[PDB]
């Protein structure tokens, strides 16, 4: 579930889809982009 970065910029409308959502956690070669992210999901970044 593509969520952008916690904060990878302004913008509003759009957006570069710096974000992904994994059912479970994130896992290595990722690099958390939110502390959190959904009541039931969280949202890291594949390496920028």
């Amino acid at each position: 579930a593509a969520c952008k970065c916690d904060d990878e910029g302004p913008d509003i409308r759009t957006a570069p889809l710096t974000g992904t959502v994994d059912l479970g956690s994130c896992n290595a070669g990722w690099e958390k982009c939110a502390s959190y992210y959904t009541i039931i999901a969280d949202c890291c970044r594949k390496k920028k």
